[PDB]
């Protein structure tokens, strides 16, 4: 019974992925965040061992349920006549990467490197339980400021992880790849990829690269902001126009730029204020 079970506070945002409200569980005072998303405007619908049908969303969710903090965690979930709701956890205090370079700017490469790897820890482990995000941006990455570390939020757009081609997409345009814009077509992994490379670059410049789609196509990368050689040298490579050109996870991590990281605690306290 969602109503005696949880204490509902503002709205926190709404958008494509539905609305989500400030709350705390009224048993141990706990902070959470209540989403709401409406059966008419859920995609695609997914499975749950128990046979139930529920949004893919609810599906991707528990299959990425875990200690792991890279992560946003679901705590429960409710089915209503006309909408399912969502409870997540909340950081306290929490800000998204967007707001975050709204209001700092292109971030030093410290930060963004600190941020960056945190990112690409959370991406491996939903690629590890079989799921594909398919919206990796600013706006779907939380930063718990006390802390240091971001969590992955907002699976609305996910899929299953396949090895096979996906010729569908419903994620953020901007962030998605010249093989879906041309053709339509993509592979999960080098499209992840891809969305990453557009983030390295956002969090550096303090924008995205590309606004249309000619621009994605061409694949050509202006820097605008000052951004060290090894830095743009793995922000291109990330955004090779051909998939197959594109790093893996691993020659990601391994890249130059990524070396000698900050734990989150030390992010935190040189960069958070804490
Ligand atoms: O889907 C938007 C969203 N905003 C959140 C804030 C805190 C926790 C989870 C959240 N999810
Ligand atoms: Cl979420």
């Amino acid at each position: 019974p969602l109503e005696s079970q949880y204490q509902v506070g503002p709205l926190l945002g709404s958008g494509g992925f539905g609305s989500v409200y400030s709350g705390i569980r009224v048993s141990d005072n706990l902070p959470v965040a209540i989403k709401h998303v409406e059966k008419d405007r859920i995609s695609d619908w997914g499975e749950l061992p128990n046979g139930t049908r529920v949004p893919m969303e609810v599906v991707l969710l528990k299959k990425v349920s875990s200690g792991f903090s890279g992560v946003i965690r679901l705590l429960d979930w409710f089915e209503r006549p006309d909408s399912f709701v969502l409870i997540l956890e909340r950081p306290e205090p929490v800000q998204d990467l967007f707001d975050f370079i709204t209001e700092r700017g292109a971030l030093q490469e410290e930060l963004a490197r600190s941020f960056f790897w945190q990112v690409l820890e959370a991406v491996r482990h939903c690629h590890n339980c079989g799921v594909l995000h398919r919206d990796i941006k600013d706006e779907n990455i939380l930063i718990d400021l006390n802390r240091g570390e971001l969590k992955l939020i907002d699976f609305g757009s996910g899929a299953l992880l396949k090895d096979t081609v996906y010729t569908d997409f419903d994620g953020t345009r901007v962030y998605s790849p010249p093989e879906w814009i041309r053709y339509h077509r993509y592979h999960g992994r080098s499209a992840a990829v891809w969305s990453l490379g557009i983030l390295l670059y956002d969090m550096v410049c303090g924008d995205i690269p590309f606004e249309h789609d000619e621009e994605i196509i061409r694949g050509q990368v202006f820097f605008r902001q000052r951004v060290s050689s090894e830095c743009q040298h793995l922000i291109r490579w990330c955004l090779a126009l051909r998939p197959s050109d594109r790093p893996t996870f691993e020659e990601i991590q391994n890249h130059p730029w990524m070396q000698d990281v900050l734990l989150p605690q030390e992010t935190a306290e040189i960069h958070l204020h804490s």
